[PDB]
């Protein structure tokens, strides 16, 4: 049982999902052989030195994951590319790059968090090639805080173009892709590296939680409501 | 481990999916307390004195679950309402009524197909009330076959109400709903008997399956690719 999250958007403003998460890491995480979270963990970042105490809550439950044995990964969402190491450190996930392909049980995988799959968006791939170039980043992060945080106050989710998935799995030469990004939880089937394919996706964190569960045999998305209070 | 499935729509132009419904009987299925079909089993039913050999397939494949020890359910769908008990022998499954409300592991949860929660077609009550009347149905089922196939040849599903569900719910004083129909498979919150109310929609049965699992401290709504072949 390798679990894939993603999308939680967590929030001071937002505890009740805060809780959920608690609640999972606590106990589904802990049974499983590792877990990915694929981006959009927190819904905002402007740097690790953010004082925030839901980081220190989150990095401490994620930490005490780790610390039970069950490794903890995590690729960046458009929400929160800025987690850096300081973060790893305190929270103890590995930081992986924004395409991977796992070999999960003799089967290949393909994660990722999804925006880069969403090519009809210009909009925000503009963005996003701004926000990525490192200099652009260690520029933003050498202002202070207070003003990172003006900065951020001023700031629909388009859906993956079908050939870029192709395209991506084609690449990897895969069967199999899990990704957020889009909110729009489901399983799709379709056509690469002339074989049939399936693309999961992972749902947003509010009504309920959301998880793909990766076994030997199997590859299930899961939808879980917050009622275990 | 009770299951929860629904809308998967067999038929013979669709031998994809009797396959993978089989691999579920074969395999989850035997590993559960039970099974519960809520309706749309099949898209269409004409009587059990149907040769279709479809439908003999699948009632051998049910009943060796029932015979395996686990108890197969079925409430009827707005397509196979004249599923009746000759079917119910042949499959060894158990016939329910229209709503019918469970204890599992000391959670009552009420289970419908949900097309009644869709009041606002009228188009759609009308019809039901009317081929839900006894002896419209004992006229049409005097019919020979072969005016039957006839007849159904040539015969967007409205989503539920709000208030029906909610009023549905505080009827049962339930704070759980699973329910088909609708095609749109969800976890839904929402309030009822002055608390905290989950509505858990199942999907059709296409690209995927989909399945609902509740256990003593958990409901989830998973689906399923077919790719285990
Ligand atoms: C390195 C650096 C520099 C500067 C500066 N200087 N600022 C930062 N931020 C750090 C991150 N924070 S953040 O966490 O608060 C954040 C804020 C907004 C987004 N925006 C998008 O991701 C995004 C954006 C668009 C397109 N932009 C164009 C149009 C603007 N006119 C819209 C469309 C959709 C979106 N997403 C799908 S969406 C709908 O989820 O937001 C991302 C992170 C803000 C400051 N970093
Ligand atoms: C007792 C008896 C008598 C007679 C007669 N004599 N016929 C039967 N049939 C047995 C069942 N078969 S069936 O299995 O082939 C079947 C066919 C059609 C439906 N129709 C609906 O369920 C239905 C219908 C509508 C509304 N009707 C009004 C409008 C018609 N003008 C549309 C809207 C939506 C629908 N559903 C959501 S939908 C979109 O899934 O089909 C159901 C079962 C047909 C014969 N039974
Ligand atoms: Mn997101
Ligand atoms: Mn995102
Ligand atoms: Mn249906
Ligand atoms: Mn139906």
């Amino acid at each position: 049982a390798t679990l894939f999250i993603a999308d939680l958007h967590l929030q001071t403003e937002e505890p009740e999902i805060t809780a959920g998460f608690l609640r999972f890491l606590q106990g589904e995480a802990r049974q499983a052989d590792a877990l990915y979270i694929l981006g959009d963990l927190f819904e905002a970042w402007i740097g690790d030195d953010d004082p925030n105490p839901l980081h220190q809550q989150i990095a401490s439950a994620i930490k005490a994951v780790v610390d039970a044995g069950v490794p903890c990964y995590f690729i960046h969402g458009n929400r929160d590319f800025l987690v850096g190491q300081r973060f790893a450190r305190q929270s103890g996930m590995i930081l992986l790059a924004e395409e991977e392909r796992l070999d999960l049980y003799g089967r290949e995988v393909l994660i990722m968090h999804g925006d880069t799959l969403c090519t009809d968006d210009q909009g925000y791939l503009a963005f996003r090639a701004k926000v990525h170039t490192p200099w652009i980043q260690r520029l933003f992060l050498a202002l202070p805080l207070f003003i990172r945080h003006r900065i951020a106050a001023r700031m629909e989710i388009m859906d993956v173009n079908p050939q870029a998935v192709v395209d991506a799995m084609e690449r990897h030469h895969v069967q199999w892709l899990i990704h957020g990004h889009t909110h729009r939880p489901a399983v799709h089937e379709l056509q690469a590296n002339g074989q049939p394919a399936w693309r999961v996706v992972l749902g947003a964190w509010h009504s309920e939680g959301s998880m793909v569960k990766v076994t030997p045999d199997d590859v299930e998305l899961i939808h879980f409501p917050f009622h275990h209070h």
